[PDB]
């Protein structure tokens, strides 16, 4: 017996199901029907659901996805999204765009707004800018990742309501709902057309959101703690309103006074950061099963912070859970002083910021003040200190990295010299989760404290693998700038600081994702360095476009309100306080009239105060069969977990591009990594979320030598590189 | 702990009968004159005589600048994320003052219960407990000794 969609029982025909396979096989090589007709093992039975037949083919078609066969790729992706679109309207033919609209509207789904921006007829006329059959362009990891998560769906009987191509076009909608009936249109098609041929990449709550009663996009939060129990009980409070919405949260406790320091006079002793840190924890794990999966973040703190060797061990597993607090990611945070006491063997001092004034705000504003009051402060021996070899205490920090690989590094003078802010008014002094962010905060007194500042990001990635030539950049990041800029007015701010923020210097943080496959399609690699100068060129028009499309808003609807607490407006480059030393690596000449634009920014200012951030994309890059971000590919295909079974996902055009590539295990080291990531810098508002990856099979007996693990630490910071992200140690 | 002395040094500054009366003195300076003295002597000869038992946190705070007397706590919290978010942070304050917390969650859902309609599911109640006891913990050695509370 044969089980149909509507229930209706008929015999088998075994030839229909042929006829599908046959039509997803078509203009694909290497590519066998039978494999998946056998591969499938599928297991008839008196009455079997025909749907089931869907998921059983689909699944078989998946685990041929192999180097020596990409096309099974689209071919299984092409077979998935048929049951979607069957699974959805009842057939393949989606509906027309008005009807749709109405009839989610109707059931609660799509956002009332919709029908109240626009008329009838305007739908109708996007209708036609809708290319439905570019759902076939996709590859079958990318339909995975919309079916579980971008779909509008019923979380609970499983229900699909959407299409890939309508979520595009939405999106869009809602972006643009604002603008002109000029040119509102205009924009619409614009922008869908960019994102529905992977043009340009958007965030996961993004592209799972507009458009829907849901008001919550932003991701990750930078929150700054300061040393009180009103600050902590805020800090508190609100990671916990935040990683509700799922998102992720960047901790700086860095102000919290030391263990032992003197309270109220000496009514009382400090209790220590353990405890209160432990409490950061069980807030950002206040929403998850069992506390074991969801809420993640990272807390920050200076190296020469008077409890840094207890904090130093924290994500170690093996200790007294009394001091251990294992879920949060760390950042410690370094200096030029920090890297000098190293190399000369010299010894490093440990403080308590509540005893040692105007230490933490030079430790960021001014690296020369810094000097003056560090030193003076070693004397004085008044003062509560420890002293500790500058050897020990960096081999911990790697020591540390390496057995978990959550503790990143930050060097704080290179995120306040070479920033689009100024570290007087607005200082960097934290990161987000990615560490790729780099925006000023101001801690709150309490939750709904009005002079506190909570960044937020609002995140996007071009394709580099969808453009021919640098000037397709000028278009692109017009549609990106400003669809994103319009969501700061779209979505909702819970708390006052966060929103602050938002209005005030109104950030972005863009990236780029199919790296890899760019420098392989030029016949470039990262070791070598022979990528050095295309970087410095490519980069220098991603930015280039993007400073003169945030300014060209800035000249239509102004510029952001602190644009004056901005080095931007003061006539200062990133191309004048980029790292020096980067000279010596690069000699690519830049290629736009950056002199054109020092003038239009320093009369109309920029819409945003920073654009340009390197972030890691896992979801986004899949949609776009593209590689993560500016990272190297591990293997041709990598796979992953997910809740229907494997994915598989092969680099993008390994049939023509299989020598070119550089698999990350085939670097002989990391030297032209870290080059290529300082290049980047350059240009780069915000950070640069890069790994340290190695290979024991490199070295002697097997054992990373801690000799390598500063070598290249000392590297990274001698061209300006800005945060450390994940440390990957393979495993043979 | 209750006579006046130097938690630093060791230095010890009053004696027992000094407590007493100023103990007295501070809680009846309110009254009238004429009444005044009258209940000074009357309560000084009571609780020094040990007819009258008094708390911990009292015998050792009035007739100093501190100003915290309150030994133990019961907070009421909602179903919430902004009633959880407040019963935290007032535990917060409380405990730092070596304070005793009871605290009342029966009002948050329980694990699996639809949130905003069916845009998420309940989490559950252990995530949130957890954070009330790194609350009452917050100011702890460790986190092993001090912070007191009983949950309903
Ligand atoms: N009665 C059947 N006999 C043989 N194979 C069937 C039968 N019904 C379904 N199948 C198989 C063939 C296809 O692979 C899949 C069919 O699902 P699908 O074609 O999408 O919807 P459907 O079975 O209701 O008919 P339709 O082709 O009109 O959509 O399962
Ligand atoms: N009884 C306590 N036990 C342990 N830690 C405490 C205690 N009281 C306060 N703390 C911690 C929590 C915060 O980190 C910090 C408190 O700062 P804060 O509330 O501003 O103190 P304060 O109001 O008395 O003035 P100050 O900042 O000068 O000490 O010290
Ligand atoms: N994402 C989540 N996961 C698990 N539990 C949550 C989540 N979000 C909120 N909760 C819990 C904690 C709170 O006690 C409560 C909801 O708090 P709140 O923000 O006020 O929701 P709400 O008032 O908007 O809707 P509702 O009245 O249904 O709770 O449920």
């Amino acid at each position: 017996l044969v089980t149909k969609r509507d229930g209706s029982t008929e015999r088998i025909n075994l030839d229909k199901i042929h006829r599908v396979l046959d039509w997803a096989a078509e203009g694909l090589h290497n590519v066998s029907i039978s494999q998946v007709e056998l591969r499938s093992h599928i297991q008839f039975y008196d009455g079997i659901k025909t749907s089931d037949i869907h998921e059983t083919i689909i699944k078989a078609a998946a685990d041929l996805i192999s180097r020596d066969a990409p096309d099974y790729q689209y071919l299984a992706a092409r077979l998935a999204i048929f049951h979607l679109r069957k699974k959805a309207y009842g057939q393949f033919e989606p509906p027309a765009l008005y009807d749709h609209v109405v009839k989610m509207v109707e059931m609660g789904k799509y956002d009332n707004h919709l029908l109240e921006d626009y008329t009838e007829e305007e739908f109708k006329q996007m209708d036609t800018f809708i290319d439905h059959d570019r759902d076939m362009t996709f590859s079958y990891a990318a339909v995975k990742q919309l079916e579980g998560k971008y779909l509008v769906q019923n979380r609970v009987t499983g229900e699909i309501y959407e299409s890939a191509q309508f979520l595009y076009i939405l999106v869009a909608a809602c972006l643009f709902s604002n603008y002109p009936r000029e040119t509102r249109l205009q924009y619409v098609k614009r922008f869908y057309d960019a994102v529905s041929t992977f043009k340009i990449s958007l965030p996961t709550p993004i592209m799972s959101g507009v458009r829907t009663p849901t008001r919550q996009f932003s991701s990750c939060v930078l929150i700054e703690c300061g040393d009180s129990l009103d600050s902590i009980n805020a800090t508190s409070s609100a990671i916990v309103k935040y990683v509700s919405q799922r998102a992720g949260i960047g901790i700086n406790a860095g102000r919290i006074r030391a263990l032992g320091s003197p309270i109220r006079g000496g009514e009382a002793f400090h209790t220590g950061c353990i405890p209160f840190y432990k409490h950061f924890q069980t807030a950002v794990k206040s929403c998850s099963q069992g506390g074991v999966r969801g809420g993640a973040a990272t807390l920050f703190y200076p190296m020469w912070h008077l409890e840094v060797e207890s904090l130093l061990v924290l994500k170690n597993n093996r200790g007294v859970e009394g001091n251990r607090v294992r879920h949060m990611d760390y950042g410690v945070q370094i200096n030029k002083l920090m890297y000098t006491r190293l190399l000369k063997g010299e010894d490093i001092t440990l403080f308590s910021p509540s005893d040692v004034p105007g230490l933490y705000d030079a430790f960021f504003a001014d690296q020369e003040e810094f000097e003056r009051l560090y030193t003076k402060y070693e004397k004085d021996d008044s003062i509560r200190k420890q002293r500790v070899k500058a050897v020990e205490l960096f081999s911990l920090m790697m020591q540390e990295r390496a057995s978990t690989g959550r503790i990143y590094i930050q060097n704080v003078d290179h995120c306040n010299t070479h920033s689009p802010f100024d570290p007087a008014i607005a200082p960097v002094r934290q990161s987000n989760l990615c560490l790729e962010i780099a925006l000023p905060t101001k801690p709150l007194n309490d939750v709904n404290d009005e002079n506190g500042e909570i960044a937020l990001c609002t995140l996007s990635a071009f394709n580099l693998g969808a453009i021919n030539n640098l000037d397709e950049l000028e278009e692109l990041a017009i549609l990106a700038v400003r669809a994103l800029d319009a969501l700061l007015d779209y979505q909702d701010y819970p708390i006052p600081a966060a929103k602050r923020g938002a209005m005030g210097r109104r950030t972005l943080g863009i990236g780029v994702i199919n790296f890899a496959y760019y420098l392989a399609k030029h016949g470039k690699r990262y070791s070598d360095g022979s990528a050095n100068n295309l970087t410095h060129k490519t980069f220098e028009a991603i930015q280039y476009y993007l400073l003169k499309a945030s300014n060209e808003l800035a000249k239509e609807q102004g510029a952001c309100p602190w644009f004056n607490e901005t080095t931007y407006a003061k006539g200062i480059l990133p191309i004048d306080t980029y790292k020096k030393d980067l000279d010596t690596i690069a000699n690519e000449p830049l290629h736009y009239d950056w002199e054109a634009l020092r003038e239009s920014i320093k009369t109309h200012g920029l819409r945003n105060s920073t654009l340009s951030a390197l972030m890691p994309s896992e979801t986004s890059s899949q949609i776009s069969n593209a590689t993560n971000g500016i990272e190297p590919p591990r293997g041709y295909v990598s796979i992953k977990a997910s809740k229907d079974g494997i994915l598989r996902q092969v680099v993008p055009d390994y049939e023509h591009l299989h020598d070119a590539y550089e698999l990350l295990w085939e670097m002989p080291g990391n030297d032209g990594y870290l080059q290529l990531v300082g290049i980047m810098q350059k240009f780069i508002d915000q950070s640069i979320s890069a790994n340290t990856n190695y290979d024991p099979s490199r070295f002697p007996s097997g054992k990373v030598p801690m000799q390598q693990l500063l070598k290249d630490l000392l590297t990274a910071y001698k061209f300006g590189v800005k945060t450390l992200y994940y440390q990957n140690t393979r495993d043979g």
